């Protein structure tokens, strides 16, 4: 998928998690987010398309999705145990990682 | 290890999972599969030896193993919970990631 | 963080795990080790400074931290279900991964 499609997936499912009632809804949304994070790692963002593909900034961009995926998995661990409120709070804290990348490459 | 050696490991241990009768067999097979997938990330496939190491195709190839590893971990979660049948069903779904990479790059 | 700071975070928190008494101490040390491992993926070791960031040595180096992060997570899985001693044993086994990278790129 496109980078923008994957960002829409991440943004939409974060809102699904915010409004969720039960753990299975949160689990499903976090799974879509993880798939979107890994697919986005394949993209070249507009900010960097004029730099070398081997540039340190492209590596910095890709590793950011490794960090996002691992943090999503931590929230998913809480959702699998049925801890809805804790999973929702951990999902909310993802936004620190979203924003950290946006400050550099948005 | 060799790219083909890592593929033999993935394939041998998928066959173990297909036939397994308990969660211990599955969990040990998935652990080997994850190690082979991560090690395969370090290789250049023959069909991409004519690409730069950070070309979009080589990124697609390497991230394909991150996707495989996360999907293996999903199956391993299920096996650690005694969901042997569900873990085996997750192993079957894994094959679409195997196939998609082979279609592009084998 | 720079690579040296990430390495001190790995070293320090491995020492906490060896000395820990309960699962909360082990879980929190493993979480910091994982964050440091992923942040280290973004760095260039001094022996590879003059190489392309996408050279095979640099890919080998970055995948080394994928393997370490996944091995850290296995230890966290053991600690999260309260198997403290098995988590401590697993954390001790990580050193073979630390040492393997060191022998090549330190
Ligand atoms: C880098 C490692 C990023 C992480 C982590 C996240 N995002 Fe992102 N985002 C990134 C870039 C380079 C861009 C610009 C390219 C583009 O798609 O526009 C974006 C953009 C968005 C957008 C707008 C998408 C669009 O319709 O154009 C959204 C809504 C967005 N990003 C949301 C988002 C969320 C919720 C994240 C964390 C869960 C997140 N992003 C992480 C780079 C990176
Ligand atoms: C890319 C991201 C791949 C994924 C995911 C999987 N495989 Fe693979 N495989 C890939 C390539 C580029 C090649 C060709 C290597 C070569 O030197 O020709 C292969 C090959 C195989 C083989 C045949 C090995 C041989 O001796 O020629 C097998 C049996 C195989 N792959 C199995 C396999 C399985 C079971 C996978 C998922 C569980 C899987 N592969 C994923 C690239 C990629
Ligand atoms: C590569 C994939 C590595 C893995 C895995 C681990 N380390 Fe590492 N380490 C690496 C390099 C290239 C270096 C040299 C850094 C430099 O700038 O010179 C290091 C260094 C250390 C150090 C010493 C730090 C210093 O004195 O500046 C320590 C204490 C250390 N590393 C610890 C450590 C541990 C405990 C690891 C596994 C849990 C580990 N490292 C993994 C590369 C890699
Ligand atoms: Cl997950
Ligand atoms: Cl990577
Ligand atoms: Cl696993
Ligand atoms: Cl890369
Ligand atoms: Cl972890
Ligand atoms: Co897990």
């Amino acid at each position: 998928a496109d980078l923008e499609d994957n960002m829409e997936t991440l943004n939409d499912n974060l809102k699904v998690i915010e409004k969720a009632d039960n753990a299975a809804q949160v689990k499903d949304a976090l799974k879509k987010m993880r798939k979107a994070a890994l697919d986005a790692k394949k993209a070249t963002p507009p900010k960097l398309e004029d730099k070398s593909p081997a540039s340190p900034e492209m590596i910095d961009f890709r590793v950011g999705f490794d960090e996002l995926a691992w943090e999503i998995h931590d929230a998913a661990h809480l959702a699998k145990e049925g801890k809805v409120k804790e999973a929702q709070a951990a999902a909310e804290q993802l936004k620190t990682t979203c924003n950290a990348c946006h400050q550099k490459y948005r």
